[PDB]
C-alpha cells in the first residue's frame, strides 16, 4: 500500500478498469444480456445458457445476424439509459477526483469519460490507432482497451475477438507496453476467474524477462474485496502483489479504498 | 463423417486423446487429485476448492512443495495402480485394433502404450526431441503433447508451464505441423467447456486453419456424446465439425462411435 | 555398547539407513531391477548381468532411454506398491517409536517417512539445499542423502553419479560435516563391501586430522549382523568400532539391536 | 584405433601397464599373495575371502605386523625370483620395441625396466620428485605410479595408501596431469571390473575430458580382448574408447594388438 501510494505521488501507476467497478451504477448484467439475445433467437433464457459460457452464446448470435450490429446497439441504449445517474456512485467520482494520467479499461461504457466531463476534467479518448495522435500531456488518455461502441471492428464481444486479442499483437497492445515499460499498473474490479487478465500478467512478465530490465518497472496492484491467500502467492511469482480490503461489501470496500487517492 | 471414413481409409487421420478415454478405466480422477493436494497441505478438500480451478491449485502445490516432483510421483503411483486392466477397457481396445498412423495424447499416463503393448501393435513412444530422431515409419507414433511421467521438465499440470506451451515453440508443436499439414484429426474425450481447453484448440485451429492453399487440409472433426448447436456454430467457424451418437452414457458412445473406424 | 546408549541418551546420534532395513518388507532387490531393465532393453536376465555390475546397467538403461525418467518410474511403482505393510515390520516401528533426532538415508523409498507419520510423529523430509529452511527441532529431519524420487537431477543411480557422490563437494554433505561434528553416527543395515561407506569413513577420519578437533568427535559406529575380526580391525582406525549380534538370521537380530533404543 | 595409430606416428600417446602384462611371464599373482599372507597370520587360504576382497587383507597384515616391510620384502623376492626370464615374453619384448616417449605403470615390479634393458633402450624411472629432476626427454621415461620396492612410503598397496590415492595430490599427478594435457593415453591388462580400479580410471579420466576443449584433448583409449556394449556405452562420455580382439586367450590378443605399433 505505502509503496503504491510512494509510486502514485510519482505518477507511474496507471489504472485498469472492469466490471466490478461498474457494479456500483446498476447497469445491465451480462446475465439479462444472455435473456436478451435469448428472447431474440426465441429461447428460453436457461435452456440457452447450459450449453454456452456468455461469450459463446454473443458467438452464436453474431454468426446468426451476420454481425455485431444489433447486438451493439441493444448494448448501447441499455448501457446509457437515461435513468442512470452518475452523481450517485462513489467510485467513478473517486476515480474522477484522483490524478491519474493514464486510465485503461475494458469497459464498453463510457460513464468514465462521463464522470471526467461530470468532474470538470478534461480527456482524450483512445480507441483505435488514429486517436493516439491526440494525446494531450495536460488531459487524461482513456483507452478502451477492450473496444468502444463507436466502431464495430474493434469491438471484443465473441470468442474469436477474444482469441485475436489473447494473441496480443494489435498496436494498442504495442502502446501499452510503452506505457507500462517505466511504471507499475494498478488493477481494479477484476476477478481472477477471467483468463485473459492473467494471461495478460504473464505476457507481461515474459517480455520483461526477455529484455533484461528484471530491475526497472516496480510490481503491479489488484485490488480485491476478498482476501485470497494462494492467489496471492501464485501472484507474486509474476511480481504482482495483492491488496485485499477488510470490508466485505465490495461496493463501499472499493470506495474506501479509492479514498485513499483523492486528497492528494 | 462419411468423408472422415474415406479419409481415414486412405490414413490421413491423426487421433487425440481426453480424459474421456481415461474415465473408462476407473482411473482416480482430478477431483480427487485436488483432494489429495489439499489433505497434504493440510486445507479441506473442498474449501482449497473455492480458490481457483486446478492449475493454480497445482501451482500453488508446486509452490509450496518447490518442485511439481512429489506430485508427479503421486500421479504416476495412482494412474498406474495394479487394479486397473487395459482387457476390460473397449474403447482402448477399438483404439488398438484401429489403423491410426499417428496418435497424439494430452493425457500424462501411459494407458495408450499399455493397450498397444498388449494388443501386439508396435509403437515407438516421443515425448521429447530426442525421440524425433528414432523414428519409423512403418510403426505408429504416440506422441505425449503434455508430457508424460518419465521428465518433470516437460510436464504440463501447472498454470506456467501451461502458459509456456500456448505459444507453441517446442519441437514437438513443430512436429504437430508438419504431421498436421495435409491431414485431418480425431479429438475424442474433451469437454469444450473450459476456456483453456477451448483456447488450445483455436491456437491448435489456427494451424489448419489460415490454411487453406492446394490441400485443404481436410478439416478435422471432434467426437461429442452430446449433440450442440451453438458449439456446432462456433467449432464451424474454425475448421471443426461434430459427430454426436444417440445415447446418454458416454463410454457405451465411444465404443460405438470407434466401431465404426475397427471394422475397416 | 554402553557408550553408545549414553550417546543416545543425550542425543548425540545420527542413524544411517541401508537397503538392509529394507529387505524386511519384501522390497524388490536390485537383480529384481536388473530382471526389468534386462526384460526393457530385451535382454535375458542372465546374459544382461554376466557383463557389467549393477550400477553400468543402470547407466546403460539410463543412456538408452536419454534420462532415468523411466527407470525412476518403475522403482517407484514397484517400491510403493499397495500390498506391503508397514506395520508387519518390527525393524520401521523401533525406528519411529525412538528418539532419533536427526535421520540420514540413502533409500530412494518413502517407507520412513511413511513409518515415522503411522506413529504419530511429525518429521521433515529434505531431498535438495531449498528444504532446509524448512527445519524444525521439534520434528525429527529425515535426509534422502541419496536423493529420492522426487527430483531427477538429485537421484544417484548410476556410475557418473556415484562418482558425484564419491566426490563429496554437495551441499547435502556439507550439512551432513556440520551435523556430524559434535555427534556419533549409528550405521545399520549396510553391507561392508561397498566403497562409499569406507570412502566416506575415511574422508571423515582426514577431516577431524585436518581440523585438530581428534579429542572431540566420540567415534562413530556401525552394525553388521555378522562377526568379522579383521573389518572391526580396519574401521578401528578410523575410528568406528564394529557392533555384532548373536543370532544369525537378520532380522529379529535388527529388531533385537534396535530394542535398545524404543524403551528409553 | 586408426585414430590411436595416427596420434601414435605424432607421439602423444601415453601407455599404462596393468595385470595383463605380468601374466604372461608368470608371476605370483594376488591369489598366492593372498594365501601367503593368510599362512602367515596363521588362518586357511581361501577363509580370509570372506572377509574381504584384497587392501583390506593387506590393510590387515599391514596393522598386524605394524608396517609393510615383510610383505613389500616377500612380493620384491617372489616377484623378481631367478626362473623369471624376460626374453620368452613376446608382449614385454613388443612394448621394448616400440617407440613410448612415457611409460606409466601402475605394477610394482621391475620387469618394464628389465625388458628395456634386455633390449637396449635406455630409460629413465621415476618413483618419486627425486627422480623428476633427473628428466631427459631423449631417453624413455617409465613412472612407478603406484610405487616400487626402493620406497616403502610411496607404494600403494593397502586400502588406506589407496584412499590417500584417490585425491591425487603427489607430485606425479601433477606430472601426470602437464602430461595428458595435449596427449592421450592407453590402458592394457585392466579389467575395469572392480570398484576400485574402475574407480581410478573414473577419477583419472577427468584431468584430460574434465579439461574443457581447446588445444587438443585429445581422447584415449583402453585395450580389453572382449567385446562389450555397455563398457564403451560408459567409457564414451570419458572419452575413452575401447579396441576389441576376437581371440580368446589374452596373451595372443595383447601380441597381436602390439604387433601394430613395433612396425611404425
Amino acid at each position: 500500500m505505502e509503496q503504491l501510494l510512494a509510486d502514485y505521488k510519482k505518477g507511474n501507476v496507471i489504472l485498469f478498469v472492469g466490471a466490478g467497478v461498474s457494479m456500483n451504477l446498476g447497469l445491465p448484467s451480462w446475465s439479462q444480456l444472455v435473456d436478451h439475445i435469448a428472447t431474440e433467437l426465441g429461447y428460453d433464457p436457461d435452456i440457452y445458457r447450459t450449453f454456452g459460457s456468455a461469450l459463446e452464446l454473443a458467438e452464436y448470435y453474431k454468426l446468426k445476424k451476420g454481425k455485431i450490429g444489433p447486438l451493439r446497439s441493444w448494448m448501447d441504449r441499455m448501457w446509457h439509459s437515461s435513468d442512470i445517474d452518475i452523481n450517485k456512485s462513489k467510485v467513478h467520482e473517486y476515480i474522477a477526483k484522483a490524478n491519474f494520467p493514464i486510465i485503461y479499461t475494458t469497459n464498453y461504457d463510457r460513464w468514465i469519460e462521463t464522470a471526467l466531463s461530470n468532474y470538470g476534467k478534461e480527456y482524450i479518448k483512445i480507441s483505435s490507432v488514429s486517436d493516439i495522435a491526440k494525446i494531450d500531456n495536460n488531459k487524461t488518455q482513456i483507452i478502451k482497451f477492450h473496444g468502444d461502441f463507436d466502431d464495430d471492428s474493434s469491438i471484443v464481444l465473441d470468442e474469436t475477438s477474444y482469441f485475436q486479442r489473447l494473441e496480443f499483437e494489435t498496436p494498442l497492445d504495442i502502446k501499452f507496453r510503452s506505457d507500462v515499460l517505466g511504471k507499475s499498473v494498478l488493477f481494479i474490479g477484476y476477478s481472477l476467474s477471467d483468463i485473459n487478465i492473467r494471461l495478460l500478467f504473464y505476457k507481461l512478465s515474459k517480455l520483461w524477462k526477455e529484455q533484461k530490465l528484471e530491475e526497472a518497472q516496480p510490481k503491479s496492484y489488484i485490488f480485491l474485496p476478498r482476501p485470497n491467500p494462494i492467489q496471492e502467492e501464485i501472484l507474486e511469482q509474476w511480481r504482482i502483489g495483492m491488496i485485499s480490503s477488510e470490508n466485505d461489501n465490495p461496493g463501499e470496500s472499493l470506495e474506501e479504498f479509492l479514498k485513499n487517492f483523492v486528497l492528494v
